[PDB]
């Protein structure tokens, strides 16, 4: 094993693991640096930094970073509930009351990143993970657990049906309004268990996408069809921001007093007495806990700390 | 090992697809199972249009249709099973193919697609996940007619592996219609056979598009020169300047170690419908002589014809 972790089984090389001293499960991406060229190494560590800066409850967290001469271990949040894509396959559509619960979390998460000028650019159901409580954990925001670095044969499973029309018109695919279209598509698959735009191949899928028409089922409320109209607009400049969309009726149904808003980064969690104590009586010194959590080292000490929060 | 349908025992699922065993010959097949009640008149005609295409392709390297079983509510299509799996899964497991091995599969691949081009049928979706392998490592292209991946606009199709093989047209809003599209896809396929990786990559569709539209790809140090020149005839950004497969069959690399046996378009062999050997086995199965005669002469795609074909393996 590596660090305070016991590799259990595997699930791009990713391992399920048990933090020995907390018994908490964790995902452990393993990456071989010798097999990387400078251009790719840079992009990696650049994305590792992005992961260290996104502190949101629906964006899979990073717990530790172990880096050796030839290897880089990335210990991150494991989501025991799997993909949103797999769920939707089994249980079919969600109930209007169920989707809203998660679609709030999603839009809050994506919105948070747009604040920092990070657009995800590949939003899909396969990238929305769930934990043991049915809470949303978006993945691949920074570093991607699905994309190898040019070596392998990526299949881009699930990416096309959520692509905005710009992609097929040769127009730029850069701005936040791109995640915005995809959110539309996402929402639609949640309340229907199906695709607004579909086809036998990429040709047919394109045809349907660029036309922008999509069937609304009978069982879909009228407040819902009205939320889709705000996402699936063909012209990128007329698609509204996410701050403007959190103020929708369908979004806030059941939250008459609890209206959705641009998430506010919570203050640095680093001094919790309960965990500082629990740690000391494991064999951690007081100030190494202090230095580790002050400097946000993301080492074996910071990892243990964060893992005690579950 | 429980349900039966016609002469088939359904063994397991592999869209709804079952690997089954034909009880009279013990041969394996794949049965696509379609719920007709879940389809609308428009779609029903697309189904039978495509099935008519399936009955009409007769190439050694395209998956063959054996039988159509139709009931009130359901349609069963019985087709070749490729036990060797996807070329994709095979590249992932074994790395690249050395050039000699690649030429062998690429030859079969070109014959098959060119065959469909002669009839003005274009695949529109060649990828390494569509190139199946049989027990002898022979290529069987899937999805030329009906698609064992495309569930009719109903579910949550994933399109696995499609993007990296799309001609630049797709991302430019231009017509994605002609054979040239397949030709570009062939270019990608060749390259991934011999290097075990894609010529155009990227962490998301946006990044993929840049590489595709630009049209630049690295030639590995180990790639033969003849190979590099062959890629140059497929991976041309302008649709109209891409060659036809008939011309591309004449290429040097295509024919290494095939000097007197140059790749030329496939000619459809004479019909099979009289083999007295197989005719006799069938007679002692309960089939009558003229019922064998009618179905084979008529190319019916009923249980008789299917039993006859499968006795050919």
């Amino acid at each position: 094993h590596i660090g305070n972790y016991r590799l259990l089984k595997t699930i791009a090389k990713v391992k399920l693991a048990r933090h020995i001293l907390t018994g908490k499960e964790v995902a452990v991406r393993i990456i071989d640096k010798t097999q990387l060229n400078s251009s790719s190494l840079q992009k990696l560590f650049r994305e590792v930094r992005i992961m260290k800066v996104l502190n949101h409850p629906n964006i899979v967290k990073l717990f530790e970073v172990i880096e050796t001469e030839k290897t880089l271990y990335l210990v991150m949040e494991y989501a025991s509930g799997g993909e949103v894509f797999d769920y939707l396959v089994a249980h079919g559509r969600m109930k209007e009351k169920e989707a809203r619960a998660k679609f709030r979390q999603i839009v809050s998460a994506v919105q948070y990143c747009h604040q920092k000028f990070i657009v995800h650019r590949d939003l899909k159901a396969e990238n929305l993970l769930l934990d043991a409580d049915m809470n949303i954990k978006i993945a691949d925001f920074g570093f991607s657990n699905e994309f190898t670095f040019g070596n392998k044969l990526d299949e881009f499973c699930g990416s096309p049906p959520y692509a905005a029309p710009e992609l097929f018109q040769g127009k730029k695919y850069d701005g936040p309004e791109v995640d915005v279209w995809s959110l539309g598509v996402i929402l639609y698959t949640l309340v229907s268990g199906s695709l607004p735009f579909d086809g036998q191949n990429l040709k047919e899928l394109r045809e349907r996408v660029l036309r922008g028409k999509y069937r609304i089922p009978f069982y879909m409320s009228t407040d819902c069809e009205n939320l889709l109209k705000k996402f699936l607009i063909l012209n990128p400049s007329k698609r509204g921001t996410l701050e403007q969309i959190m103020k929708d009726r369908w979004m806030n149904v059941g939250h008459e007093d609890d209206e959705l808003k641009p998430y506010v980064e919570p203050l640095p969690d680093y001094k919790d007495p309960r965990r500082t104590e629990l740690m000391v009586s494991m064999g951690y010194t007081r100030e190494e806990i202090q230095d580790s959590l002050v400097g946000q080292r993301y080492n074996e000490v910071m990892a243990t700390y964060l893992l005690l929060g579950y």
